[PDB]
């Protein structure tokens, strides 16, 4: 396959592509945008302006099974032809039974069939617009679906390797403690599945609390039914209604991975508010609080990824970077320190603001991209070391002070919008990218005096190679007092400093 | 002809135009833009931009017949001849003996003479610049010239068919309670002709409440002069008035229908406050509160016309709006809401912005008619059909609920500015057409879940085909749970065009 | 002579120019602005934007005679030159002993020799930077130079007559009470010219009032010296200076009219404020309370001219507009409306902003030179009768009604920058030109109803024939109630309006 | 040599480059703007919108001897080809051993051994980014990689002359009261180089009281040590380490002097504050207060040149012009009052704003520097004489009186922003430059009256002939009251050229 997940020395998960390290400078299609030809060709311009190296752009099944047996390829195949006729590689969404909770996208002969693909039941009793995950009938239509599509994709894209990931549904889960439906009240009553219970038992010390909490509090218990292991209440709910989203989910992507295995990933719509309860968010989805729950039920897919729109982004993006679960956000919003703080800070496999097409006018985050593909190598060379950090200001932090080696690095902050990343190529050696700060070098050992040494800016041409536009000096580094990361100029947007030290 | 009113299965009136249903996606030009071959020249390329069909433009008597006799085709045929190389149908208005209550456009040689043609006179007794409409020398010249210059126009015009629609004076009526001319005085004390004592006998249910009040009053009588059958009073002054002028103006309009029958409506300057007595308005026109007289008195004439420049619009449409009178517009503000209802609410003939040629910088109102443009199909094969409504929100309301078949949709408003129609093409399918409304979609029978099953986005071709530019979903339906027609989009928006199916589980 | 001044049939004076009469629509350039080729030649095309008919440019004696006997006929060429290259007609303004009451712009060698050419001397003795009037010998210098150039502008142009009128000097006289230079003392004490008293004699009961009373306060003597004759007071002194200047600058005029007589014209520095006494403006200069003195004794000089720069500019020109005297306004404000008065109300000759070359984006300014040369042929046909007249609203004027053979018309203004004129060019039919006013038409006789019959707007073509462009009706006249001047539009300027009215 | 300092009859000292007298209409780069040939190859097209003649860049050390022994020329080859290719001349600054006090353009190897290179240390004990000018090492190696430049300068420019002058170091000295490295220590218990004594001797009516207090304060000695000829205090401490300073640094302009002499010029970092003792400022520089320590340890300077970043001009001009001390601003704002006020009351060498890259829009800079390369010729001629003086405007002044030969010069000022320069070029005739004054010639004798006779406004062409573009008068001069130096006018405004002819009567 011509893309792969494959673990580093550091024990980084890495996307291997073309048999190169890839990191995915993305973005995502507003819902709508790949529903025509016309319409998705319409934007590839804009996007090439943006510098993205990947788009992730929807299938909907009920235009690409129209009806039951029919397969209408269209679209996929039109998308695959745009994203190579403007550099593009593609991580494709199927909006099949679930997006965002619902099941809008399912075509038109699987809403009419109630009976055949029954749906979620509320507590009132009634029916919703989202089939239920205790639908086997369901299960199986986009399951094979989605294998269908997948075939297709080998069929037409083996060999280029023009999409490098699938993301099955979008956000799925209820709006509610739990479907009411007979055979999810059924399914609430049976044994907790052994496979959840074993994977409890090994991993203990390493399972989110939410899920340890509640375990422990009902005694620990290695078999006996839901509310038995877990009590009668939200929490035994919702890790039952994530289970089978989970083993779902897994049935479809697994149908895929046996013909033509490509880095899968199931994305969550985020517990908002810190005391929101399952339901508030779409309950079943990969939210943190049940990252156990999923990776236990669906071996089959590769990454739970998160989709953030919210400010807090530092401590929701180290919520959901474990050593099993790279970062990868295929939803968020079009600020550029974020994207630098994922890649810098956690090694992310994937940044993507969504609605991307209507940012192209914005050259700052343009300009961002640009810089962080000059990055890709060292970036990718240095994931998962103590060699790498990323740079991120948020309002009220002053300045960070970290290690590295026989150097500390004093990070302060000369605008709000401060961001960038730091990695330590050498023993006296540092590539600093980014704007708005400035980083002083002192020496670790006290015995000694570490001073700047010699400072270039610069960047990588088209051949990857280092390319100096200036040597800064003087009042450009305070006379190798301090780096100055003011970024480069037309307005500003971040800059690639190769910085040399020297202890004496 | 290549133009004619035909009635349709609904009852609802249309224009068909060249052998296909025709609404006017209309403008009328300033008073003065159509005096000089020149000035009319310099407007084309504006008007094209605003997507007009037709061009509402008129032809002035003092011009046309300048001598007695003597006929100047000079604009009528350069008229034509700009509206054929543009693109345009024309409606012509005849600037003839009145024009806004007045007689400036009469030529030089009526107006010197007072004699032959006498003038109304005030309650003071001073003759003014009206012609009076008792007057039957100005009745046969007018109608002598405008028969010419309808004759010419089959001469010029019979194969191709640019002019559609005729308009016979505009704005008739005096700002007095009667004439006092002899003339106008001996009339009054004239027997009531049979002809309205008939109509009003055979139409009592449908009449107006303003006429069948005065005539109840009275004892409902059905025969009597003027003030014995309606009483000694303003409203007898009105309707004896109204008469005359209905009168005039229908044998001008006979003498066309004999050689060249064309649509032909009249147009009022409204009542423009409640309260208003004839004469605040021109006394005798065509408003609301007498059309059973133009409708006794005129049978030439088709169409009585509003002409809408206050905010009440919807009230207004539905007032000249009868079973026995279509809604077309002629002179209107330049408000792409204001043709939407009228269209979609009131399957109008006609909807015309007044002095169109200054408004070539609206891109929104130009892209409203662009829509409008894909949905004349549509919209022609729904006229009078309670399957087709208009969308309009005022000042005020917040939401409308209407049944379709076996769907309940509503309406609901996401800026003051919101606007559209809406369509049933189907049992479970519609044509939602508009800007800033949402519409959401149940089922009739409480028994049944209705849902929105599909949404597409587009817009109908040259061809008159439909094409999608999207499949609305997602963000863009709130996953199913309501249309949004958001517009068009250039940001600026613009009415959309929405393809929605429903179905029942 | 290819330019001169005649008497119509009304008694008005026109300058008929190549065989027709001639109105200048005018402006005059900056004092330094023909002072070399180049930057007169830098001016021509933006003074066509301006639809000028006439340019006023001086010529400087310093540069005409730069050494005594030698004279330099480059300025003048290249001036003449450029006017026909672009289509204007001059009047040559004479630089010489004069210029703001001062000799600046006299000859070095003038300037440098005190013994030859005297100075004015002050009440404290000092002289000043000003040729006396009372040097004889600076007369004749300055005659010769002057007929030396005219003698040149009849060699290089007897036949083209691109020159159409001469201004001797520029704004004449002494900023005191009188000059006591030793000359200036002695002419004084001298019996009054003969001249003068038979001019007063023969036209006392058309003699300004401020000439008038003085005589008359002092016994209207037929004989004996200023002081006698008019008393010895501020008005005496003023009068024989006043004479002084008119004497010695009506010498050099004499000198070109010998030779090749054009309309010449002498221009003042207007009494600036009503209390002022002669010499706060400069004493001497053919102010309107001295127009009696000036006529008297300059007949070689046609016209006398004010250069108007005040605000009260209808009773300015309503003063200086006499029977012997036409209205020639070289010097003005950049204002159409003060134009369409001068022209329409006085009948004038000239209208002529100063700094025209600063002018050139006044778009408003020069469609009203458009409009006024379409009628130039009608503005000169009616030049001096009861048939022409004026429009300009002045702040707290809002109506004016005039009587025009059978009609009355009452003029509404519809804004406060409204003006035009208008001829009665038939019993029934009338032209208004003009912007932001209305005009009502009733019978004089009100046994009649008098009425508009119709109204055209249009234009005369480069032909002269009247071309319309719309008969204005309905809306466009309130139904003939009315004649709007809305004016041309692109903004608003002066349009032209051909209306027939009747009578019932 | 191609570039030459020569005395002139007025006794000012000019810059001859190829035969003719040559004044810096010049600008500095930022610092890192010559570090590589791409990037001072992008500035050049934007320096040549100022209408500059000359440009300061750097050659650094650590670019120049990457390795010791190993030379790399590309920047200073390419510097020379550009400015060639754009017609400008070159003042070359060596950021050698110290730029703004440090030591951080010294090689990667300079920097690496402390040991042959020991740095200052403070009084805390700490060894600073600084090599100690008590490091002979340093002045040597220093020395020694300057003349291979000036050497490598001489093998491609000898010919052109391109480079017109040198800079060695930059703003030198230490932010403290003295070195307290051993080295220094024990230098300031050394005598007092009899050179110092001489130079004070000979010189004694002629030296910074500054110096000339301290010296006399402690009984204006022959002889002894620093602190017995200077006392024990903050001055003494200064004086010794300023001699160090100008001791090595004129080591390494000898070296270069030896085989290819080129004015030279030390800068100084100002005294910012009047209160501020040495060390505020760097302690050493050749700042006015130890102009005389540096005329007496370095012969080989030629220049000492303040960099002028605060608003007190025309007194910081003043305090740094002596007859041995032209005046050579190589750092300035990029204000154009400054450069007409030095080259007009100053005759300077030299006016160059700092970061002059950054100026490329500043219109009436670049118009400025275009009306003073059309003087440079009439600026050359009047050098040091009393014919011609400045015109700059500061807040609080209102007008300036001068005696120019027979006449009283009144200058005026209509706007804040009022400088330029006068000239007499005659006994009755002078030329005036700039902008927002007026100038007022009167009589110095009583008993003449004296007044402009004429004047023009014009400039200087290509081939350095006036050409007048106007005769002003009457407005333009208030007839003949006054100049008014109203300035060439785009409306934006730059200086003028006019020339006035007076007379008396
Ligand atoms: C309507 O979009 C959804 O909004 C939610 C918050 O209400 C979350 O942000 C989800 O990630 C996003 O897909
Ligand atoms: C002056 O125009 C007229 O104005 C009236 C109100 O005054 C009505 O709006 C008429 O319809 C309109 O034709």
């Amino acid at each position: 396959v011509p893309s792969r997940l494959v673990k580093n020395e550091h024990g980084s998960w890495q996307l291997i592509v073309n048999g190169k390290p890839f990191i995915m400078l993305a973005g995502e299609l507003h819902n709508s945008s790949a529903s025509t030809t016309e319409y998705l060709n319409s934007l590839w311009t804009s996007l090439k302006t943006l510098n993205l190296n990947t788009v992730l752009a929807p299938i909907a099944w009920e235009q690409f099974e129209p009806q039951e047996g029919i397969f209408d390829y269209t679209l996929i195949n039109n998308m695959i032809d745009g994203a190579r006729k403007n550099g593009f590689k593609l991580s494709i969404l199927w909006f099949g039974s679930w997006k965002n909770g619902e099941s809008s996208y399912a075509p038109t002969w699987v809403k009419e069939d109630t009976k055949r693909f029954f749906r979620v039941k509320s507590v009132e009793g009634k029916e919703i617009e989202t089939i239920s995950p205790f639908c086997e009938n369901a299960m199986k239509a986009d399951a094979k679906a989605f294998k269908t599509l997948v075939e297709h994709i080998k069929k037409v894209d083996q060999a280029t390797g023009t999409v490098i990931a699938l993301q099955p549904e979008n956000e799925v889960g209820i709006f509610q403690g739990m479907d009411y439906s007979k055979a999810s009240l059924a399914a609430y009553e049976q044994e907790v599945p052994q496979a959840l219970i074993q994977y409890m038992k090994k991993n203990r010390k390493n399972l989110r609390k939410e899920l340890l909490s509640v375990w422990e509090e009902n005694g620990a218990r290695t078999s006996g039914a839901w509310k038995t292991v877990f009590g009668d209440n939200a929490w035994s709910k919702s890790f039952y209604t994530t289970w089978q989203y989970a083993t779902y989910i897994d049935f479809i992507s697994a149908g895929a991975k046996e013909i033509y295995p490509l880095p899968t990933f199931c994305n969550c719509w985020l517990v908002q508010k810190p005391d929101d309860m399952p339901g508030v968010y779409p309950n079943g989805g990969p939210v943190s609080r049940v990252m156990d729950i999923w990776k236990a039920a669906a071996p089959h897919i590769d990454v739970l990824a998160p989709d953030i729109y919210l400010s807090d982004f530092k401590n929701i993006v180290a919520d959901y970077h474990r050593a099993d679960n790279p970062l990868l956000i295929p939803e968020a919003v079009m600020k550029p320190a974020n994207a630098f703080w994922a890649f810098g800070e956690h090694s992310a496999l994937c940044y993507s603001p969504f609605g991307i097409e209507d940012g192209a006018d914005n050259f700052v985050f343009a300009q961002s991209y640009k810089v962080l593909n000059e990055l890709i190598p060292l970036i990718s060379e240095h994931q998962g070391s103590d060699r790498m950090i990323g740079v991120m200001k948020m309002p009220g932090e002053s300045e960070r002070t970290v290690t590295m080696g026989d150097y500390q690095l004093c990070i302060k902050y000369d605008a709000e919008d401060a961001y960038g990343l730091i990695i330590q190529t050498g023993k006296n050696e540092f590539v600093v990218a980014g704007i708005n700060f400035k980083v002083y070098f002192t020496s670790t050992d006290k015995k000694k005096t570490g001073y700047i040494k010699q400072v270039w800016e610069g960047g990588y041409d088209t051949d990857g190679e280092w390319k100096a536009t200036r040597l800064l000096n003087g009042d450009e580094t305070y006379h190798n007092a301090v780096l100055i990361a003011k970024g480069r100029r037309t307005v500003w947007s971040p800059g690639i400093y190769r910085v040399t030290t020297y202890l004496r």
